[PDB]
C-alpha cells in the first residue's frame, strides 16, 4: 500500500520530512525537556484528521500517554483555530494512560483491536502516538545490567509498533526526552532556538517553526 503523509502544520518541517510524517514508519522526535515534542504530537493529532488535500489522511488517532501530558483543551484549541469542530476532533482521539512499561507494551497490543475495528470505516486509525516512548523504561530498567535488558524490551516494543504501522498503514509518532542504539525509521532532533522558535534536524538542513494557537506553524 502507498505511503501517506501527515502535514505537521509547518511548511518548513514538512519540507525537512519530505512532505510530512509517513505512514508505515515510526518517527521519533527527541530533545530536551521543553523542546516542543508534545506540542508536535498534539498538532499531528489534529492534522491527521484533515482531508488529504489539506495535509491529513481523514484519520483517527490513538494516543498512549506515559507522563499525563495530553491536554484535551489544547486539541480543541488547535482544531478550532484550523477550522475544525473541537469536539469532533477530540472524539476521534482514543486516549490511554500507560501506568508502567509493561502496561505500555500491552496497550500497543491492545491498540490493534481498535485499529481492526476502524480499518474499513471512513476514519481508520492513521496516527498512533506514544509520548513518552522511553520514560517508563528509563525509570524501571536502571543499574548494572539494565542497558542490555532495557534495549531488548524497547526493541520488542518498537517491533510491535513497526508491525502496526506496516500492517495497517499507520504513522507511529513517538517522543523521547534526551550511545544507545535506536530502531525508529526516522529520528528528528528538536531543540529550542531564538525568538521562541523550535529547530528540527534529521539525524542519521534544519526546519524552524513556532508554537502557536494553531499548534505549530512557520
Amino acid at each position: 500500500a502507498t505511503i501517506g503523509r501527515i502535514s505537521t502544520g509547518s511548511k518548513s518541517l514538512d519540507k525537512l520530512l519530505g512532505g510530512g510524517i509517513e505512514t508505515q514508519a515510526i518517527t521519533e522526535v527527541f530533545g530536551e525537556f521543553g523542546s516542543g515534542k508534545t506540542q508536535l504530537a498534539h498538532t499531528l493529532a489534529v492534522m491527521v484528521q484533515l482531508p488529504p488535500e489539506e495535509g491529513g489522511l481523514n484519520g483517527s488517532v490513538m494516543w498512549i500517554d506515559t507522563e499525563n501530558t495530553f491536554r484535551p483543551e489544547r486539541i480543541r484549541e488547535i482544531a478550532q483555530n484550523r477550522g475544525l469542530d473541537p469536539d469532533e476532533v477530540l472524539k476521534h482521539i482514543a486516549y490511554a494512560r500507560a501506568f508502567n512499561s509493561n502496561h505500555q507494551m500491552l496497550l500497543v497490543q491492545q491498540a490493534e483491536d481498535m485499529i481492526k475495528e476502524l480499518l474499513n470505516t471512513d476514519r481508520p486509525v492513521k496516527l498512533l502516538i506514544v509520548d513518552s516512548l522511553t520514560s517508563h523504561f528509563r525509570s524501571e530498567y536502571i543499574g548494572r545490567g539494565a542497558l542490555a535488558e532495557r534495549q531488548q524490551k524497547l526493541a520488542k516494543h518498537l517491533a510491535d509498533l513497526h508491525r502496526l504501522a506496516n500492517l495497517y498503514d499507520i504513522a507511529v509518532f513517538v517522543t523521547n526526552q534526551v550511545i544507545l542504539a535506536h530502531s525508529a525509521t526516522l529520528r528528528v532532533y528538536l531543540r529550542k532556538g531564538k525568538g521562541g522558535k523550535r529547530i528540527a534536524r534529521l539525524i542519521d538542513g534544519e526546519a524552524v517553526f513556532s508554537i502557536t494557537e494553531k499548534g505549530i506553524e512557520d
